[PDB]
């Protein structure tokens, strides 16, 4: 089997990107953030607390025929932004652009953060990250990836996430049409449960590639690049009037800037990030200080790939007996 469906960017900052899910008997279409960094599927739902909904849509599993209470299980989960959600468990069939898994856990949420909240435009999130981070007590469950693996093609899936447009999400095949090019493979270690591989080195605009290795994750479920400082730095250092500002959060530049690309390195390929990718606009409405997309990794504890980086390639998680990641230009 295959599936494929189309990715959206919910604002016009490419903020994060969501996939419609069709969940249950008959379906209920619910509008989730596919998350590479995580491994839970869980839901706005009808047992959330009523004032933590406002907007989103909601899975009702007392509507569906097939959904049934995993009894017992309960879910707890924390973010790298602090945001975080719970609830209880249940399990129905789950269908991503025509891909259907049955007895798929979907995770109802009782209560979210204010963040998740205030994203009218988020309905859930589906975690694509290994089973081993999956946080249902007590008996762990599987993510969508894992339970349809054997049935794929190919166990594999892809996140081509569009620049200001739609992208698309496929599973069980790679579109060789959507890429230019060859595709190179990177090793990958699943210790920590991420999609975690080593960047071999990086270059700022048209200076010259440094290399040096970079371990981190690919997260589509991150907005920015995080990296190390002495990367950071050496990247707007090149962007006059540019500055780290304790009091934003991060580095930002002048709104008038013309940025700078920025290359990382797979193997002995290279991605190229063009400097608009890297504008995250006006820090409020109507600042002419804007917000970078290149940020230090310091305060984490580990480097994030996330859509920026991600969304200048088409990206293969290929969940093999061994995983690895491939990354082509498109
Ligand atoms: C909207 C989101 C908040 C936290 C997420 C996890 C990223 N790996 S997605």
């Amino acid at each position: 089997s295959t599936g494929s469906a189309t990715t959206t960017p919910i604002d016009s900052l490419d903020d994060a990107y969501i996939t419609p899910v069709q969940i249950g008997t008959p379906a209920q279409t619910l509008n989730l953030d596919f998350d590479t960094g995580s491994s839970d599927l869980w839901v706005f739902s009808s047992e959330t607390t009523a004032s933590e909904v406002d907007g989103q849509t909601i899975y009702t599993p007392s509507k569906s025929t097939t959904a049934k209470l995993l009894s017992g299980a309960t879910w707890s989960i924390s973010y790298g932004d602090g945001s975080s959600s719970s609830g209880d468990v249940y399990t129905d069939t789950v269908s991503v652009g025509g891909l259907t898994v049955t007895g798929q856990a979907v995770e109802s949420a009782k209560k979210v953060s204010s963040s998740f909240t205030e994203d009218s435009t988020i309905d859930g999130l589906l975690g694509l990250a290994f089973s081993t981070l999956n946080t249902v007590s007590p008996t762990q469950q599987k993510t969508f990836f894992d339970n349809a693996k054997a049935s794929l093609d190919s166990p594999v899936f892809t996140a081509d996430l569009g620049y200001h447009a739609p992208g698309t999400y496929n599973f069980g095949f790679i579109d060789t049409t959507a890429y230019t090019g060859s595709i190179t493979y990177t090793a990958v270690s699943t210790k920590q449960g991420f999609w975690e591989w080593t960047s071999t080195g990086y270059a700022v605009g048209s200076g010259t590639f440094k290399s040096t290795s970079i371990d981190g994750i690919a997260d589509t479920g991150t907005t920015l690049l995080y990296l190390p400082a002495t990367v950071v730095s050496a990247y707007w250092a090149q962007v006059s009037g540019a500055k780290s500002s304790s009091s934003v959060g991060g580095y930002v530049f002048p709104c008038s800037a013309t940025l700078p690309s920025f290359t990382f390195g797979v193997g002995s390929a290279r991605i190229v990030i063009p400097g608009d990718y890297i504008d995250f606009g006006p820090i409020s409405t109507g600042s002419s200080s804007c917000f970078g997309g290149i940020q230090s990794s310091a305060g984490i504890g580990i480097n994030i790939f996330g859509d920026v980086a991600l969304k200048a390639a088409f990206v293969v998680f290929n969940g093999a007996t061994t995983p690895t990641l491939g990354f082509a230009s498109k």
